[PDB]
This record gives structure tokens, C-alpha cells and sequence, in this order.
């Protein structure tokens, strides 16, 4: 009795499971499938599958376009009803209403179930991935068209649910971001050093207070971390040609990291006087120290990256003068990264909020997953989409997400914020050219051992003494 399901002449989502169309790894977990089998199982009539819905909608762009998805789920929804029996045909021939017994049960046990799973996909799509519709107005047109042409008593509650979500997201992106954290305790006083409040023209590494540099960079990096959406990381989309559209928050995070790291390097090697340069390196290790007190691991490893860089790491005469206890701070920070990040991961998972995780490790691990797993599995001459590959990426993005909920009890200083948002150490140079300049500047200020060490004039007119990293109170 196969003929209860609709035929392949009329419906593409009812062909049998085979080893040529679906591989699996309780609700079953799919390893690989054709897109039709993935859509079918996304909307399967016998059970709901919230883990697969979530993971599919996070990752589908690596195997299917949004417009193709919408077409496929609409096609999924439009199930053909079976032909009436000879007796039902006789009934309507006689002028009567037919009994319709199988038609009624097929509606109950197939059509309605599938259709409510399609509307659930729509709801999850608009609720958690509204960006696809912000990025494509015609996709939003199609969605609203499809949703307003869904008729029926059982469907209309969903149509409401979806329409109301679509209203909220349109209203929210019209309004923009707002202030949505009341401080749950009193934040500490903003710290100031040489630069006076408002006097932004004097803002620099040594002239702002090291505590406040570290706090304001932590607030900034916290917001950047929190703004990354999972799909920005799937498929390596931030390395592809449409990176600026598909990965905006991700690329903001990456470019911030690049600009802060290179700015630290620039501050160091452009201070040619040894003693001033020691005070600069020492101030950066103080900022590191405050990053670690805040559990901004992102900022700790940006300082580490700068201290391990080509231009900076070779500056033996500078590091000789750094106090032993600041050397120990810097050594411990480096040891976070050793052995595949062992101590980092242990500390991450044991602290209480708030923190900023190191973002670079997630990129590294996602790239390894992307490069170490095939896009397709071949079975019997057919290519199936490797869905396990996407699930493994989605699980890494879910680790990201678990820490995106950790606001700091720190007050924003708008001008210091803007100073760090507007860091541009490279200028109009390309990265490679800029880092070649940095390395050449390093060789100038501390030549390779056979050549002697010149002295260089001082460049800072204010005192080099730090105020330290203990706050007021
Ligand atoms: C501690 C320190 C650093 C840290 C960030 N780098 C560092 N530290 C350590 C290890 C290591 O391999 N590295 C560098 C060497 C590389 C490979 O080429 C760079 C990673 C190994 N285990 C013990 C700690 C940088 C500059 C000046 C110092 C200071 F002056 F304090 F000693």
C-alpha cells in the first residue's frame, strides 16, 4: 500500500529513502542528504525536529541559496491530494457529497503535519535569521506573499505568529539599537591620567589611563563579540567575495583585532628612544594585566600577538629592562596558548561572567573543520551534501553563542571608545607593506648584534611614569 504517499509525477518529497539519497549517523541524525531529502526531513510529518531546524537554518547557505530554500519549502507545502475512490467518484456523479475516507485521513496524517512544519521553519527563519530578508527585499516579498495566501483554521494562528515577528523585526531595524542595560551594581569611576576629559587630541597610549584603555577596549570587544551571528562563520563566507554582506560583524571583529595588534606594534617600534620604548612596552603589559583581571581573553592574546610579532619580539634591549614581574605576567599570558590552548580553555570554562573569549581560536577551528571535511559524500555515483560537516561547524558557533550574554559593569567613555574604534595604524598602506615597515623600523632602533646600538632622541614631553593599575578607592 505505497500509494498513500503522492507520486513522483506530482511531488518530489515522497520518494523512498535510499543509500543513494540519505545517510544517517530516538530522532535520527542525518549525516548527508540530497537537498530534497534534507528539506523533507526538515519538515518531516512523523516528529518535530528542533535541533535539525536550528542547525539547518544556521548552515543552509553553504549548500542552498535563500531564494532556492523558499522555493523548496513552498513546493514542500503544496502537497497533491489523492484522487477520490470509484465510490466517491460515483457519489459526486450522483450529485452527492463523497465519503472521502482516505482523503480525510491523508489530510490529517500527512498534509496538515507537513504544512505546520513548513510554517515552523518559516517562523524560525524570520525569528532567528531575519537578516536574510533584510539583505533581500524580494525574498521578504515572497515570504509575505506565501504567508498571506496560506488559508485555513489550523494555519491562521501560525500566519499570525509569523506576521507579528516580521512586524517586530521591521520595526526594530527601523528604530535601530538602543540602551538596554541598567547597571545592576555601581560601575567604577572612569580613570584619567595625563589626557584631560574631552581633550581627545591628546589621547594616546601613554596619556590615557591604562585601566581605562583596558576597560574601554573590553567594552568595545565585548560588543563586537556579541554582535557575531553564526551564519557569518559557516562555509568560510568571510573569506569569499560576498564577505562584506555575509560576514559584517565577523569582519568588524577581525579588523579590530588586526588594527589593535598593529597599533601596539606601531607604538613600540616608532618610539625609537630605548627608555621611552621600555615605558611603552611596560604600559602595554599593564593593559594586558587589566585585560586578565577583566577576563578579556581576547585582549590578552592581542597583546601576546603583538609581543610575539616579528618587529617586537626581537627587541632584546627593550625587554631586558622590563621588570621581572611584568615578564612573568607576559609569560603566563603566552602559556594560555600553549599545547593547543589547554590552559586558556580550562580557565574559560571555569570563570564566572563577564568575559570576552578569544575569538581567533574559533576561526582557526572552523577553518580546520571546513578544510578537513568534504563538501559532498559520494554514494553509488550520487553526491549528497555533507550535513555532518555543517553540524560540526554549527556546534562551534554554539560555543561562541554561550558567552554572548555577558555585559560588563563598566561605564562607556564615548570619546575613548571612538578613539579605539577609529584606530588606523596602517593608514592607506596595505598590511604586508605596513608590517615590512614595522620590521624595518625594528632593525633601525635595535640593529642586529654586530652593529652597535645608536641612541635616539626622546619624543614624549610628558612624564613616562605610569599611574599603575590599581583603581581609585
Ligand atoms: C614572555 C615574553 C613574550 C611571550 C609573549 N612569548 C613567549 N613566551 C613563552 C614562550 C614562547 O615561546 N614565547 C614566544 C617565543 C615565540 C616564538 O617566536 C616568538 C613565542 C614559551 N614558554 C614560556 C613563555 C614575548 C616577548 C617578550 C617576553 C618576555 F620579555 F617577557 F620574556
Amino acid at each position: 500500500e505505497q500509494m498513500r504517499l503522492p507520486s513522483a509525477d506530482v511531488y518530489r518529497f515522497a520518494e523512498p529513502d535510499s543509500e543513494e539519497n540519505i545517510i544517517f549517523e530516538g530522532i535520527p541524525i542525518i549525516k548527508a542528504g540530497t537537498v530534497i531529502k534534507l528539506i523533507e526531513r526538515l519538515t518531516y510529518h512523523m516528529y518535530a525536529d528542533p535541533n535539525f531546524v536550528r542547525t539547518f537554518l544556521t548552515t543552509y547557505r553553504s549548500f542552498c541559496k535563500p531564494q532556492e530554500l523558499l522555493s523548496l519549502i513552498i513546493e514542500r507545502f503544496e502537497i497533491p491530494e489523492p484522487e477520490p475512490t470509484e465510490a466517491d467518484r460515483i457519489a459526486i456523479e450522483n450529485g452527492d457529497q463523497p465519503l472521502s475516507a482516505e482523503l480525510k485521513r491523508f489530510r490529517k496524517e500527512y498534509i496538515q503535519p507537513v504544512q505546520l512544519r513548513v510554517l515552523n521553519v518559516c517562523r524560525h527563519w524570520v525569528e532567528h535569521h531575519f537578516y536574510d530578508f533584510e539583505r533581500d527585499a524580494y525574498l521578504l516579498q515572497r515570504m509575505e506573499e506565501f504567508i498571506g495566501t496560506v488559508r485555513g483554521k489550523a494555519m491562521k494562528k501560525w500566519v499570525e505568529s509569523i506576521t507579528k515577528i516580521i512586524q517586530r523585526k521591521k520595526i526594530a531595524r527601523d528604530n535601530g539599537p538602543g540602551h538596554n542595560i541598567t547597571f545592576q551594581s555601581s560601575p567604577p569611576t572612569v580613570e584619567w591620567h595625563i589626557s584631560r576629559p574631552g581633550h581627545i587630541e591628546t589621547f594616546d597610549l601613554l596619556t590615557l589611563h591604562p585601566i581605562e584603555i583596558a576597560r574601554q577596549l573590553t567594552l568595545l570587544e565585548s560588543d563586537l563579540y556579541r554582535a557575531v551571528q553564526p551564519s557569518e562563520l559557516v562555509g568560510s563566507v568571510w573569506t569569499k567575495e560576498d564577505k562584506e554582506i555575509n560576514s559584517p560583524n565577523l569582519l568588524k571583529m577581525i579588523r579590530h583585532t588586526t588594527n589593535l595588534t598593529l597599533w601596539f606594534e606601531k607604538c613600540i617600534v616608532e618610539t625609537e628612544n630605548l627608555e621611552e620604548r621600555v615605558a611603552v612596552v611596560s604600559r602595554i603589559i599593564e593593559i594586558l594585566q587589566v585585560f586578565q583581571e577583566l577576563n578579556n581573553f581576547n585582549g590578552v592574546l592581542e597583546v601576546v600577538s603583538a609581543m610575539n610579532s616579528s618587529p617586537v619580539y626581537r627587541l632584546d634591549h627593550t625587554f631586558e629592562q622590563i621588570p621581572s614581574r611584568q615578564k612573568k605576567i607576559l609569560e603566563e599570558a603566552h602559556e594560555l596558548s600553549e599545547d593547543h590552548y589547554k590552559k586558556y580553555l580550562a580557565k574559560l570554562r571555569s570563570i564566572n561572567p563577564p568575559c570576552v573569549p578569544f575569538f581567533g581560536i574559533y576561526l582557526t577551528n572552523i577553518l580546520k573543520t571546513e578544510e578537513g571535511n568534504p563538501e559532498v559524500l559520494k554514494r553509488h555515483g550520487k553526491e549528497l551534501i555533507n550535513f555532518s560537516k555543517r553540524r560540526k561547524v554549527a556546534e562551534i558557533t554554539g560555543e561562541i553563542q554561550q558567552y554572548q550574554n555577558q555585559p560588563y559593569c563598566l561605564r562607556v567613555e564615548s570619546d575613548i571608545k571612538r578613539f579605539f574604534e577609529n584606530l588606523n595604524p596602517m593608514g592607506n598602506s596595505m598590511e604586508k607593506e605596513f608590517t615590512d615597515y614595522l620590521f624595518n623600523k625594528s632593525l633601525e632602533i635595535e640593529p642586529r648584534n654586530p652593529k652597535p646600538l645608536p641612541r635616539f632622541p626622546k619624543k614624549y614631553s610628558y612624564p613616562l611614569k605610569s599611574p599603575g593599575v590599581r583603581p581609585s578607592n
